[PDB]
């Protein structure tokens, strides 16, 4: 709604949205993500991670390698302007951020970084 937006993250490795919107007029925007189903976070967890759409492959691939216990992101991965941390069913977790890291004329993606989870679970988030 007014600077925020849900987002569900199910058992099929699904987001609700591949498309977010971002009013201008937002100093900041939430992100209130949720996981319904009954797979625990270990088999079935989901985070919402936001970066440019050249450095999404990169933070995917690296949040990869990181593990289980970093979430799937890189420790201090900078090329991460803001994310939810890895939730398992039932459970939630919201982020919210500046909105003015979001440049003009850039191109954002959001998206899951479990291992393959981007692939079903990615999408745009535009600054409209
Ligand atoms: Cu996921």
């Amino acid at each position: 709604a007014e600077c925020s937006v849900d987002i569900q993250g199910n058992d099929q490795m699904q987001f609700n949205t591949n498309a977010i919107t971002v009013d201008k007029s937002c100093k900041q925007f939430t992100v209130n993500l949720s996981h319904p189903g009954n797979l625990p976070k270990n088999v079935m967890g989901h985070n919402w991670v936001l970066s440019t759409a050249a450095d999404m492959q990169g933070v995917v691939t690296d949040g990869m390698a990181s593990g289980l216990d970093k979430d799937y992101l890189k420790p201090d991965d900078s090329r991460v302007i803001a994310h939810t941390k890895l939730i398992g069913s039932g459970e939630k977790d919201s982020v919210t951020f500046d909105v003015s890291k979001l440049k003009e004329g850039e191109q954002y993606m959001f998206f899951c970084t479990p291992p393959g989870h981007s692939a079903l679970q990615k999408g745009t988030l535009t600054l409209k």
